Parts: structure tokens; C-alpha cells; sequence
């Protein structure tokens, strides 16, 4: 019969790999695109809501599904030995099914082969960073990461560090940090990787192109593993499918799925062995931290907090 995917991922990210799912399980698919607010919409349709799988990005966003109690636990051996460890939670409460890391964009001919995260303080750099604003959602996560691994009194001197090194006001997108890199305002800057995917794989002629070409990718390392936020999913509490989004989830980790589902948005797959877009592939091995991602929800706020402390973004 039928499976519902409540998403916050735009359904063309992912329609033609639900059609294929449908095409070979028989199984119809029901997306329901939820912009935003994904907890209270399904917390207000109650016990008879029709969402099965409920997909959305950040752990965050993830971790406030399961904590709001719109969730059920699974059994999933598929999953489990597809999904690390730290990329999963508890139970089969929730599973990462991309990897969205937090890397350095670099003047493509600076003599930079690698970097730990603590180097973007180094006072060398003065005038020399570009970051979008502190309080945004992939920064605080890097706060977050930052302060369960080196305590919150070193990632303040960080924050400090870093701001004092800011070529120009964190504001704009991370996109903006390739643009002002070209534009010779800023060497390297903290940025996702997936947009390097966006912006190499453009046209010539574009001016994503020009930015893309104007930068290379340089993963950092906490000093060690690279930052990651991850795309998620997990069952919904009152799935009145319940095998059939079991049956989805586990397809949405599978080695077909992960290609598509991965190259729509230029994102790292979770599941090894899958065949990377080209550009991402040119980024280099990826080593991903072993910190639980579930880390970053639980040090969020104060994360927040210490930016706030620093004036980051004055």
C-alpha cells in the first residue's frame, strides 16, 4: 500500500530516488513537504498523524523530534551496521543519512595542506578570515563540537581569536566566503563543503564557477576528525505504517539510494563505499570526528551563549 515521508528537504532532492523506491517496492509515496516547524505539525495531527519517517537536517532539529515525542524506537540490523555508531542514536531513535562537514575554503594557490580547527585563531591570520555570522546554525554546531572536546574555556580564546582575525563583519552566506576570497578580501574562511559542490560543478560562465574555481577545500581537524552536522531521519511515534517506513528508512541508507541521495545536494553519504560526485571526491579522504554527534545538541546553547560573551559579530 502506502508510506508518508514527512520531509523539512525539499522533495527534489529526493523525488526520483522515493520514485524508484516506489517504482520496485510497489509501495506508493506519500511526501509531505514541511518548510518548517516539522515537531508541532506532527505533534498537532496527534495519535491518527499519517506521517511514517520524518526527515529533516541539523541533529538539533533531530534530537528536538525525539525529545518531543514524535518518535518511536526501531530494530534494524540494516541500519545499525550501515549507520556509525556516533552518526545513530540510541535504540533506533534517529539515523544520519548524510554528512554535512564544516570545512576551510583557501586561496587555491596558498601553500595550506592541512589545518586544525585551533589555527584559525592563530594571529597570523589577522585580516585574513571570512565566516558568516556566529550565531548561525553551522557555526554554533562547530561552538558546540568545539566545547566537548577542548572545554568551554579554550573555545572562548577561539572565538576571541577568531573574531579579532575577521577580514570583514560575519554576516552574508558561506558561499560569500568563496566571493570574497576571489575578491582578495579574506585568504580562508570556515565554510561547508557541499557548497564547494555547488560551485565547482556550475558552469563556466556563472559566477559560482568563477567563485568555485578561485578556492580549494582544506578539511580541518579537531586537534582527529572532521566537524559534521548531519541530514537525519527517524520514525514517526504513531506511523500507522510502521513497516513500510521501516522498510523506506532502511532503503534510504542503501547503497542506491546513498549515491542519489547524497549527490542531490553535494553532501558525503553515510554509508561507506558509496560512489562520490567527482568534486567532492577531489576534497580528499575524509576523516570524520568520532565525537557522538549528539554532543552538538547537548552543548548548543551554551555554544550560543559563548558567541554571544565574544561579540562575535560585531
Amino acid at each position: 500500500d502506502e508510506v508518508s515521508l514527512y520531509t523539512t528537504r525539499e522533495p527534489k532532492l529526493i523525488q526520483p530516488l522515493l520514485d524508484a523506491f516506489a517504482k520496485d517496492s510497489g509501495i506508493k509515496v506519500n511526501t509531505v513537504f514541511v518548510k518548517d516547524g516539522l515537531l508541532e505539525r506532527v505533534r498537532a495531527e496527534g495519535d491518527k498523524s499519517p506521517a511514517d519517517v520524518l526527515m529533516t537536517v541539523d541533529i538539533g532539529n533531530l534530537i528536538d523530534l525525539v525529545n518531543g515525542g514524535v518518535t518511536q524506537k526501531i530494530q534494524s540490523q540494516t541500519l545499525d551496521s550501515v549507520v556509525p555508531a556516533n552518526l545513530r542514536g540510541a535504540e533506533g531513535s534517529w539515523y544520519a543519512l548524510s554528512l554535512r562537514d564544516r570545512v576551510l575554503y583557501v586561496e587555491k594557490d596558498l601553500k595550506l595542506d592541512s589545518f586544525r580547527y585551533g589555527d584559525l585563531a592563530d594571529p597570523k591570520w589577522k585580516g585574513k578570515v571570512c565566516i558568516r555570522s556566529g550565531q548561525h546554525p553551522y557555526n554554533t554546531a562547530l561552538v558546540a563540537a568545539m566545547i566537548a572536546h577542548d572545554g568551554a574555556e579554550a573555545t572562548e580564546k577561539w572565538l576571541r581569536g577568531v573574531k579579532a582575525n575577521l577580514a570583514r563583519k560575519a554576516a552574508g552566506g558561506d558561499r560569500d566566503v568563496a566571493r570574497d576570497i576571489l575578491g582578495g578580501i579574506c585568504d580562508i574562511g570556515l565554510a561547508n563543503a557541499y557548497y564547494v559542490g555547488h560551485m565547482k560543478n556550475a558552469e563556466p560562465g556563472t559566477d559560482a564557477r568563477k567563485w568555485g574555481d578561485a578556492i580549494k577545500v582544506v578539511r580541518p581537524t579537531f586537534a582527529g576528525g572532521t566537524h559534521v552536522n548531519i541530514s537525519g531521519a527517524a520514525v514517526a511515534a504513531h506511523a500507522p505504517n510502521k513497516a513500510n517506513a521501516v522498510k523506506l528508512l532502511e532503503y534510504l541508507v542503501s547503497e542506491p539510494a546513498q549515491t542519489l541521495y547524497a549527490q542531490a545536494n553535494y553532501e558525503y553519504p553515510v554509508r561507506a563505499g558509496v560512489k562520490l560526485d567527482a568534486v567532492v571526491a577531489s576534497f580528499g579522504p575524509l576523516k570524520v570526528d568520532t565525537l557522538p554527534v549528539a554532543e552538538i545538541a547537548k552543548y548548543r546553547k551554551q555554544a550560543s551563549e559563548l558567541v554571544d560573551k565574544v561579540g562575535f559579530d560585531n
